[PDB]
């Protein structure tokens, strides 16, 4: 069941940069937010970025992205910026989207993006 | 094949993506910031992002980026996305950096980012 010896990148940098920008936007704005503006922040991030934030638990089920060439690229550039431990998934606890894990100190979270597929760059 | 939308909006060059996103992160975190935690926010921006924030004043001096071909439309990507009055400078009050103005309501601000931070 193993294989044997036998005898695109620039776009994916833009896709990863845009997705990493959205995670850092979510994390930083949330972390330092006025509790009385937090509801407005979540609406702003959902309405403008299609972002929702979840706590991330050990018991979470997730499905990996389809294992295609572009995805492996995007995930590589995602990870070199946010960390190797970053989980990226097409689905968490049966809810589809582009999922990306992030941390605040020892707290785990998810951003879930309403996006179609991982290989997507908005104008 | 029906009801499939036609994409028409030019995408930004990589450097414009980075700079637009950094201003947006700075402006949005500040807009929603608890005054209790605001100093910690500024220090976090500096340490983790290389971002310094300043009030923008009428008494500021600033020099525009050099007038090359790449520069002028990267700037245009940036303005198209942040607002047409956005100032992009290589220098404010004789301090080098990538400087980008932004507003919250009737207040003007600068983001200053060290140039190497993009590389």
């Amino acid at each position: 069941a193993h294989h044997h010896h036998h005898h695109r990148e620039p776009r994916a940098q833009r896709v990863a940069l845009q997705l990493v920008a959205i995670v850092k936007l979510t994390r930083t704005a949330l972390l330092y937010s006025d509790p009385d503006l937090r509801r407005a922040l979540l609406q702003d991030l959902e309405s403008n970025e299609g972002v929702r934030v979840y706590p991330r638990e050990k018991t979470d089920k997730f499905k990996l992205q389809p294992d295609e060439s572009v995805n492996r690229l995007i995930e590589h550039d995602i990870r070199s910026r946010l960390g190797d431990d970053t989980v990226i998934a097409q689905s968490v606890n049966d809810i589809p989207g582009v999922w990306i894990s992030f941390k605040i100190d020892d707290d785990d979270y998810w951003v879930a993006l309403d996006r179609d597929q991982l290989d997507t760059v908005t104008g």
